[PDB]
């Protein structure tokens, strides 16, 4: 399923055009690629990106999490690490401060020490060299002495939904199912722009669309499964649905106030603040006034009100 | 407790070179050389610790083998001035970490403390006084080679004489306010095991029986009743050994045996009459330890006034 080109890679436009480049140069001056930093929101493919980098420069690759590493490091960096070879760690910021510095003398000079056994004396290693890919979601959750070794560092944005088309026909086309380019359009516009979340709605609407023994999955199928699933045009839940209704209809435009926003849900401030708000002003729908938050004339449009 | 070296009792042969080797580190301003002293128990190598150390003017350092890995380093570095001496009563029970923290401190005076403790930190080498350490084990074998070949002398014990041992028993009377006579003490002596425990212990004895007796002078005759009704020859055997070795000459006829048969015989322990009778049966030319089993020497047919074989 992933691929293994840049040509393969669906629609990173702006950093493949320099990614390229920087490939290309590594590649004619026989070296290693220097070390790399990803950032943007998950589920975007940054794995599939570090797989498709150690392609393009055919050299072994041993992705790591973040939070899996003290001597372990130096551990997975002496035994299975060849000359330069694509080492990703997924969620650098998580990194605790016992590892993270052991990383500068690693990264930067391409040595290790070890010490235990008591003698217990240090041990230096000559470390191989080796490129490390590192991914997180924003610049500002890495310190900035980390911030600082990576020579390149490039940001992931979000797919266009003819992207996301093109990636769900690519995975029907995999898998074996036949698949009307509008109904994948249509489901590239209910993801929010990711791809696991376009290719998990398109493994949901194929399993609503093989109960009813449809050879293709025609646009109607596709709207009657996401509608279902309960998602509208734009791809808000019926919990974002709700949440605006109870603004909307109930201070008409003007602040919610932290009283009265448990008071109608029954709920605590959770997911409400990290899981529903963000979608909503990235949609420019809901705008942060410093007086209150205030719902724009899209959300009056989008739930079916008249014009103002 | 004696103070000094012509007050120590009976060590005549290790006294005469004790003398030169003190002078000769007296006279060059430098501490002795470090010291070990073998000897079988109970001959007092504590005591002649102590006595050297008086001759030299230096305190004491003493501890034993069983003592507490770490503490070497504590006893080494709190209370150790320059020429201090440290005396490690039965030096073969040291452990091997603690074996291998004391030579490079026999050897150069350099000590490896660990500094940070608790997880597995680091360690610095500090640098100790000059000093001489004494060690007293009674089993040789235990001690490696390493360990002993950093010792600079290596003196042996050797058991006392009757001469010596009434000696002793005079000074335990004199302590005690008790009279005794000397021929009774050379008596007591001479039913001794060449040992100084043995000699008190009987002297103790011998005193319960003459205060019961309403004595105020114990002579020759009554240590005599005494000693026979403790049950005593005139070479040491209780009633134990004698019957053991007749029991060995008559039942057996003084062939091959074996533990177990004659400790079935004896209606005793065999360990017990392997580890506290027998070997003062050997080291008097009464018994051996045939493969075959143990067998009886014409000495042992000659002290119980048998016919020889
Ligand atoms: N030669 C001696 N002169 C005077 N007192 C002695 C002599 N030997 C031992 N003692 C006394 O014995 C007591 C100390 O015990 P010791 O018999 O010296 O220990 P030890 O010689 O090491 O015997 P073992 O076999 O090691 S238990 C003190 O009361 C000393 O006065
Ligand atoms: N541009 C792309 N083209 C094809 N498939 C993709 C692309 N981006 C992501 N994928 C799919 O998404 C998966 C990896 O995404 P994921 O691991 O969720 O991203 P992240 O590592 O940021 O969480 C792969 O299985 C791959 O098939
Ligand atoms: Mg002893």
């Amino acid at each position: 399923l992933r691929p293994k080109t840049l040509d393969e890679y669906i629609g990173q436009e702006r950093l493949k055009q320099k990614l390229r480049v920087y490939l290309e140069a590594a590649k004619a001056r026989k070296e290693p690629l220097e070390h790399l930093l990803l950032f943007g929101p998950p589920g975007l493919g940054k794995t599939t990106l570090a797989h498709v980098i150690a392609h393009e420069l055919g050299v072994n690759l041993r992705v790591t999490s973040g939070p899996a590493i003290p001597g372990d490091l130096a551990a997975i960096l002496a035994n299975s690490l060849e000359e330069g070879d694509i080492l990703f760690i997924d969620e650098i910021h998580r990194l605790s401060r016992q590892a993270e510095e052991h990383l500068y003398p690693a990264m930067e000079d391409f040595v290790m020490d070890i010490v235990i056994g008591q003698a217990a004396r240090t041990i230096r290693l000559e470390l191989p060299r080796f490129t490390l890919i590192g991914a997180t979601t924003r610049p500002g959750l890495i310190t900035a002495p980390l911030l600082s070794r990576f020579g390149i560092v490039e940001h992931l944005e979000y797919y266009t939904p003819e992207e996301l088309a093109q990636g769900v026909m690519r995975d029907a086309r995999l898998l074996g199912v036949r698949i009307t380019e509008e109904a994948a359009l249509e489901i590239g516009r209910r993801s929010r722009g990711t791809m696991r979340v376009a290719k998990r709605l398109f493994r949901r609407v194929r399993d609503f669309a093989q109960v009813a023994g449809e050879e293709v999955i025609t646009r109607e199928r596709a709207l009657e499964a996401l509608a279902a699933l309960g998602l509208d045009e734009l791809g808000l839940e019926k919990r974002d649905r709700e949440i605006l209704e109870v603004l909307i209809l109930r201070f008409g435009g003007g602040p919610v106030g932290l009283a009265t926003l448990a008071t109608a849900l029954s709920e605590d401030p959770g997911t409400l603040e990290e899981v529903h708000e963000p979608y909503l002003i990235r949609q420019g729908l809901l705008k942060r006034t410093p007086r209150g938050r205030v719902a724009t004339e899209l959300a009056y449009r989008h739930l079916g009100y008249p014009p103002p």
